[PDB]
């Protein structure tokens, strides 16, 4: 996956959506 599901992003990555079941997690994709 180019993107990645995490509760919070990386110092080099930024949010892009909401993953998980009740959207609890976030679809964080690379800062490009």
């Amino acid at each position: 996956m180019p993107c990645s599901c995490k509760k919070y992003c990386d110092p080099w990555e930024v949010i892009d959506g909401s993953c998980g079941l009740f959207n609890s997690k976030y679809i964080c994709c690379r800062e490009k």
